[PDB]
């Protein structure tokens, strides 16, 4: 079977027949511009506990670093425990770490009988799944973990005292999720990152390539959650080559690649009811009075709308529309026709990686699994043997822990062990594609037919055909 | 890697060490007693119909036949357009049936915009999963297909009108739906299953083998929703071989395998609240105002009588529950047999869709987005679907149980979720020692299992 | 039957036993702060205009001066047709004004065919409530005659182009919506109001005297969506008399007066789940990082949390709790027990004032109603005659408009020729007492018994009993 | 202010110049047809439960006997408790009735927190507005008597078990709807109806004369739900004396009052879309593949026909319906007579509750928030409660149609809204001219009644 390579290659959920496309919808930031690593997180991380402080948390936070080694994509925070949890699609709990302490195994159930939490909670569990929250996730450890071990304060099941004050795991998380919010949204973030756009945004020329390529055989829109100030700073410098979309065409503006512009989209709303359609106007960056019901015909950037609007403008439906994004939305659903998805998952390169530069490590627990099989191979109900395998086990428990720590220390986005991630799930749910990026559809014709990878059961995959 | 013979394999979800398991609880109807197939569904089609008919259906019903080619567990059905609905894992249709008319392909949006449906909508769609709603689910797309081609009846969206007497698919299904259930409670399914016990109801001689071993290392336990005197005329057919154990041992009697019998469980309840502990008398069959025998009771009282925990219990059964410590999971899909049948006695079909895979793959190979090629494939397009289509029929008309085509079963995903062991019939448990330690298999994502190291 | 007069009268619709009342809780602005008229509409009216402008309106705005005497309180917006109705109870126009010009009669039906709207399309209509939209009410009328009438743009069914800008109706509402929104929240209202409280802020002696007398048979709590910085500024001038409670005794500031005292409520979201229960620090007015879950034992000041809250630290359920304010939330409902409600209404002054000095204009309608029913008494289905009554018909046109134009343009708040409006139906709805101060609470016993008023239908009040 | 006798009054919603009706339509059913009480509701409630039996109910049923004292129209079932509910404008319970036995109290709140429903719920609670529905109405909360006080069955709170056989009280309440629909559409309760026709439906010499008198005026047309064989029959028999319009004039037929008959119109689609307008063979019965007699069509159809615009037309019903111009309304209220009575007839119990609110007023006159005097009023309001409760009495046990205490029905805001005109019976214009001007009565706030000027 032809396969392109590791790094290159869009998987597929679902199969796509891309000949059938009829546009290309893009998210902006962490798609089309994908913020640097840990420099992004980190600065993300520094603004939210300077704002924490001055309003009012201990002095020592401003000693935290960003450590991005620790935080995985995806894991839930029990506001009740102040756990972060790593758990499996059904609800099963795989890893779980109070601060920087990871309490495993049977002292687990003391807080969660079955080792199961149950998800559908969203008022007790608060899932972590965009990278905006990778530094709020290391941040929350942080806390609890400071609190914990710092004796001007009482550590108590749900909370912390100081006086007569306390300081619930729930209210902690709100405060964090209040800073990270402001950070974005009052804060200084848009403008420390738009001043120094080399150190933490990725610009790669072969991005009007790809855009350029596509509106030879479709139409091309962005539906950003951003205003348009911001997006104009992005999309210069993401265009900025002394080249347009290939060495030696020349410089073509951002706004020229693309057959319609909207901005302060407000997805997910967007994707529903939205908000009233306007225009901007791109001098002032305010937006104008009046808006222009009128047919594509394009100078023009809208604001707000909803995604039936874009589908008015192009004059396309859903099914034939491939929209190309970071962010795993919802359902699918409700009665309007939905768009086709690809989903960007940057940590993939890293993941590849692993799967790749230490596949000793596999072939080590392929063996001893092996090796089990034989000890038990010619045994059956009747007989009495209980082979020793205690030293084959914990052997197998650090090979896999070693392998875990290639990732980071929660470990692998998608797997533990022989379980997948709720994240896997979610993903496997809501995307019909997906890459580490989405320009690897440069290596793809849009002739190209995806077919869907086959999942296999246990009973399918351990039973050959022969 | 050593692999016991197909037939004879458990399948593992959730690793699990066989060395530390107390105790074996069993679930008797579908598990212990394996109804035989077709005749026990036939039967229940037979009662369920005479009793709508009873209730003042039309005549027309009382000749129908169980068809057992068309059903397969775990369809979906939408009381409110009237369609049996195969949904894959996450809520898209697969396949969609009304009456006998298969709708699916772009028509399919008419009712179902993004070919989707909210498993949430439990007051729309009903999840048949147990080996029970196989007859209903056949008479279901019976009693549709005929509503909606007998002239006497004009079809609607929701239902049909007799004149203008209207009844919904919604009021359909729920008097579909009592009929079974009268059937089972008031109604004759049980004496006529055991009038004729070798007709309805498998034996097997590693029955007693099985159970007798797993006595020898740990506690057993029956845990049955059916009453005492049904228990007893099925336990005892079931244990009526010449021998005990084994062949050349005295037979010894049914209730002696178990170290508790409880029956009238009221599972699910059951592993909740449950009832009130009560103690059935043998001799009367009624209950009373060690020597065994309980009815009702809870899951803790299972655990207390026999000192264990949860974890150290394995549950086997045929139903898919949900969800004060949990029992570890054997579950029992007699389906599986012929699920695996196939998946072996059609390598040729597997292998021409491989090879017509590996064609596309080098049709498209030197090319990018730059190739301007757009080739024909729209031969090998329609014969791949022609052979998913025979293989499909291999299985039934709503084909496999877990698949269908890429995709998974809302059925498969139950079973990945609920199980943390399973196989065709417990009695494979015979080919393990009891210091096994099952290993889970590795479900993988598409970059996993298309990426080597 | 003994009755209290009019200007002191509480009004019943649903009995209530004062004697079993536990608690009593209090909205802030326009209930204990009543905010004068018209001075406060029109400051809104000028932040709002200034603010419309100032984002890209035409500068004749600068020129509108707010209008007293047009709006009424509960009027809908028609944010396609750009209508301002009145209704009633079940949807029929009984006002339709587009503009300043009064559509009425026959050529209502080619917009709303059957004189009706359908109330529920809470996507097209707008009903406009609260006292905060009296301001927004006179002004979206203004644009609508301002655009019509200005010959730079062309009036359409939905809306005005200017070029090939077209503005709806529903997206200059939004503009509207959001310049009063941000006039209240990001502007100078507030502090317009604190820098000239005596022009602003009504202020009453007996405010105190009402509120320490409730004080000594049951609990009294604050509970308002404004922050503690404005309420603390507002309740010290509500409360600044050179005595307390009577005069002779010496001055207590505002927070004496209150068992438990809570801002940011965010009501309604306050009725349901809520927020976090926080608290204020008083010094600073920022919130506490951690805040005291330990029972009522009060210096005191909350933020946030849920009305199920205040229930768990005073001890009450919601039978018992009489909640006194000036908005009419809804549905009574949701598994939690629900509080009795005493409804400030302010027009209720004005309203009952007409109903007394024009006492004349009744008696004369009184009389040519008696009038007609003489031209048809000795009449029945034999019989040919067809009595001219036009005459009298079009003199009863009269005296109505001529009682009308005394409430206001838009007339009455309750009422319109025989027909209750929209508004009266929803006060009957949510309101159990209802008067147009709850200072009027001052002249009842708290052993009182208030008696439902009988609402009687046609048949029961056309109908004598002997 | 002149004002005609109670009994022969005609009441106003809204303003309507009768001079201007260009049109008169009418409903057969409980309209022109009225059925005679209690005997038609009897005949409904036995023809219904014996449909329950022969579909498999209780034999006990068989023995019921319908009791007119207790329904009274506009009630509300709730499907998950089993209650019936008398409920205000807004969803307060104002009664709350679980079989025979009336909860409220304090006790509602255990089901009802905040003593509280939301009419939106038609997946849980079904207005019962029709005069069809009394029958029912009484049924629902017999069998929930029968059922929670029966040993053969246990009660639970959605429902009740036979054995473990389980019934909610949801699936009920569908098969007594289904059975009275049966009934009427597949039943025998119209022919029973016409082989006695002077036992089921009252005639009134009155009929002709106004009708006639009417078409003098205006047109006149015939819009029913009923097929003409039916009406035929039901026309027949209204218009059966010995003379026609007036004592004295030769009989016409019943088709001559008429400039247009309609049958089988199903309202209230009629008002919408309709259905295919077709012509009646009155020789057959059956349909053809000016000299009327239509079935089906719609509205439009009727203003089409006699050209008239939809302001222009009163439609006189015994249905109140919800809301392409529309017609106006006169609704007929046949409880109106007996609500009437009440209100005249125990003129003592109300000048005494008058009374006794004037003796509060006096008690707390000279109080204000500095008294420190608690009154005892409690032998007041037991006296209020058991005066009030005698009253409710005499209506029913339900209590008035419109009123219970201090509030207004559901139905009665109900009427408000859908109805210009209402009265006992449209006889009633018999007083009134074709020149009346029908000014509407004000229905006030508290603020407004107890304010004078
Ligand atoms: C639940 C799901 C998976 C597993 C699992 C996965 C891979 C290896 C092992 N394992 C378990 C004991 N030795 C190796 C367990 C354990 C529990
Ligand atoms: C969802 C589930 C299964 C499939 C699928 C399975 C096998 C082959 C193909 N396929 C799609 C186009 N040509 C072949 C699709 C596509 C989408
Ligand atoms: C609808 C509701 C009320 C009225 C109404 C109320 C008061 C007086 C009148 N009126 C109508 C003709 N002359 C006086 C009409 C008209 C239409
Ligand atoms: C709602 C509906 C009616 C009533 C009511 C009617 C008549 C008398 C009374 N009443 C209330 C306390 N004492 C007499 C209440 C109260 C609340
Ligand atoms: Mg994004
Ligand atoms: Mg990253
Ligand atoms: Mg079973
Ligand atoms: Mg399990
Ligand atoms: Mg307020
Ligand atoms: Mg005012
Ligand atoms: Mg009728
Ligand atoms: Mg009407």
């Amino acid at each position: 079977k032809y396969r392109r390579e590791a790094y290159h290659r869009v998987f597929v959920n679902r199969s796509l027949a891309m000949e059938k496309i009829k546009c290309f919808g893009f998210d902006m930031d962490y798609t089309l511009a994908v913020y640097k690593s840990p420099e992004y997180e980190s600065l993300g991380f520094e603004l939210t506990v300077e704002r924490l402080v001055s309003i009012g948390y201990p002095q020592e936070l401003l000693s935290f670093a960003y450590d991005s080694t620790f935080p995985t994509r995806g894991l839930v925070f029990d506001t009740l425990y102040g756990n972060l949890l790593k758990v499996d699609a059904y609800g099963n709990l795989l890893v779980c770490a109070h601060g920087f302490n990871f309490i495993r195994g049977p002292e687990t159930r003391e807080q969660y009988p079955n080792k199961f939490i149950q998800r559908d909670d969203t008022e007790r569990f608060y899932i972590l799944n965009t990278l905006f929250n990778l530094p709020e996730t290391y941040l929350l450890a942080c806390l609890v973990d400071f609190f914990t071990n710092c004796p001007r304060y009482t550590s108590c099941e749900t909370g912390f005292k100081d006086g007569d004050l306390f300081m619930s795991y729930r209210s902690m998380f709100q405060d964090v999720r209040d800073a990270v919010d402001w950070v974005h949204y009052k804060g200084s973030l848009k403008e420390k990152t738009v001043e120094n756009l080399e150190k933490y945004v990725v610009k790669d020329g072969k991005l009007p390539l790809l855009l350029s390529r596509m509106k030879e055989v479709g139409k091309v829109f962005l539906a950003t959650n951003s205003d348009y100030k911001y997006t104009d700073k992005i999309m210069t410098y993401l265009f900025d080559f002394p080249h347009g979309p290939k060495p030696g065409s020349s410089h073509r503006p951002w706004q020229s690649y693309f057959d319609l512009i909207l901005v302060d989209a407000r997805k997910p709303l967007f994707f529903g009811e939205g908000t009233v359609l306007r225009q901007v106007d791109t001098k002032t960056g305010k937006l104008k009075i009046g808006t222009y019901t009128g047919p594509l015909q394009h100078g023009i950037v809208y604001s707000g709308g909803s995604s039936d609007t874009i589908c008015d403008l192009l004059g396309a439906k859903g099914k034939d529309i491939l929209y190309i994004g970071d962010h795993i939305f919802g359902d699918k659903s409700k009665k309007r026709q939905g768009w086709r998805t690809f989903l960007v998952i940057p940590e993939l390169a890293q993941e590849l990686h692993v799967w790749t530069d230490k596949s000793s490590l596999f072939e080590e627990l392929q063996s001893l699994d092996i090796f089990l099989a034989e000890l038990y191979k010619h045994l059956d109900s009747s007989s009495n043997e209980r082979p020793d395998i205690s030293s084959i086990q914990r052997r197998i428990k650090k090979v896999t822990h070693d392998m875990d720590m290639c990732y980071g220390m929660m470990g692998s986005l998608f797997r533990s062990g022989s379980r997948q991630t709720l994240f896997a799930s979610q993903v496997m749910r809501y995307a019909d594609l997906y890459a580490a990026s989405f320009i690897n559809l440069l290596y793809y014709p849009f002739s190209y037919l995806f077919r869907a990878a086959h999942v296999l059961m246990p009973h399918e995959s351990t039973v050959e055909h022969t």
